[PDB]
């Protein structure tokens, strides 16, 4: 695709999220860069308004799959880059087992040379002393996640499903079921993929000199499931 050519080098990234979970309002700003040649993302996020009412790890999937490494033989299946620079809408429902749900709507597009992810997140039906509002999740991430992608010809886009599992401080796990839909913003042709998945590994850390509430993310993502 034409859009693929925008990703051959390192690209700056900005992320801006506005959130409301059970009436608790918050905002997150992120900066970093992506290098799709290596499927590599480095991002630092800061919580900028009200006290973060949910654990950082539960926001990782919401806070730019255009930076996935698609192997050369799978390039014709990369919807995400093909929609650029005009971008795509990405919507999810994230269902936390035995707890509430996030509904997210994001637009991912270029603003000049910079790849931007603007997100609205709404969370409802969370339990007061559940794992999420109770802040009972460890600050870490389990690898790898498989993001299963299929074409949605009717909306000229894609759908995806996947499960993530967040470690609870007692040694148990909190399941998050994700359902995802992406549709192009522009009028150029986009690539409609054969079934495949993104193999993703995230690692969370803290900046020792940062006193604001924050998250540092290093992430590697590679498309797979189709043989050459
Ligand atoms: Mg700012
Ligand atoms: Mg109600």
């Amino acid at each position: 695709s034409k859009g693929e050519e925008l990703f051959t080098g390192v690209v700056p990234i900005l992320v801006e999220l506005d959130g409301d979970v059970n009436g608790h309002k918050f905002s997150v700003s992120g900066e970093g860069e992506g290098d799709a040649t290596y499927g590599k993302l480095t991002l630092k996020f800061i919580s900028t308004t009200g006290k973060l009412p949910v654990p950082w790890p539960t926001l990782v999937t919401t806070l730019v799959q255009c930076f996935s490494r698609y192997p050369d033989h799978m390039k014709r299946h990369d919807f995400f880059k093909s929609a650029m620079p005009e971008g795509y809408v990405q919507e999810r429902t994230i269902s936390f087992k035995d707890d509430g749900n996030y509904k997210t709507r994001a637009e991912v597009k270029f603003e000049g040379d910079t790849l931007v992810n603007r997100i609205e997140l709404k969370g409802i039906d969370f339990k007061e002393d559940g794992n999420i509002l109770g802040h009972k999740l460890e600050y870490n991430y389990n690898c790898r996640s498989n993001v299963y992608i299929t074409a949605d010809k009717q909306k000229n886009g894609i759908k995806a499903n996947f499960k993530t599992r967040h470690n609870i401080e007692d040694g148990s796990v909190q399941l998050a079921d994700h359902y995802q839909q992406n549709t192009p913003i522009g009028d150029g042709p986009v690539l409609l993929p054969d079934n495949h998945y993104l193999s993703t590994c995230s690692a969370l850390s803290k900046d020792p000199n940062e006193k604001r509430d924050h998250m540092v993310l290093l992430e590697f993502v590679t498309a797979a499931g189709i043989t050459h």
